[PDB]
């Protein structure tokens, strides 16, 4: 319950996605992407109320390449990081691999691609295709930054 209660507490205000289709899937992809932007923009607006407007994302015309910025705040000091990911052909079953290239200074990184907890993959698999890029940010990058950025600051690499 407690895995289930926690996820829900983090994402219940984020629009659930419905369409089970990846980039190759024509109108279903077009519909999927509209769900991605729907879910992304509500999260971002909710984040403004939370005084935790911690990321911007944008995509190419076909919505297969993503890039943007995240912001972490430690001891009142703000840190910015460039982020990117491509959409796997197998999305939304296969979660994308988020890259923070400029950190490629930490061991939790293979080219620029961060290393999430072993707990993320099962968490994503249990929810396919309801979770999207909003949830990847909310349940993946978010908790990663809360462990990684304090560690790197302490290690004097940031």
């Amino acid at each position: 319950s407690m895995a289930d209660e926690a996820t829900r507490r983090v994402v219940s205000e984020i629009p659930v996605l419905k369409t089970n289709a990846g980039p190759r899937d024509r109108e279903l992809w077009v519909q999927r992407l509209k769900e991605e932007y729907q879910s992304l923009i509500r999260y971002v607006e909710n984040n403004k109320n939370a005084d935790n407007d911690w990321f911007r994302l944008e995509s190419n015309k076909e919505g297969t390449r993503w890039f943007g910025k995240c912001w972490y705040i430690h001891d009142l000091l703000k840190y910015e990081f460039d982020i990117e990911f491509d959409i796997p052909i197998t999305y939304p079953t296969t979660a994308p691999e988020i890259a923070v290239p400029e950190l490629d200074k930490t061991a939790k990184m293979y080219g620029g691609k961060i290393c999430l907890t072993d707990h993320f993959k099962p968490l994503w698999a249990r929810n396919v295709p309801k979770f999207g890029l909003a949830h990847l940010m909310a349940l993946g990058l978010g908790p990663h930054l809360a462990v990684e950025i304090p560690d790197l600051i302490q290690k004097g690499v940031i």
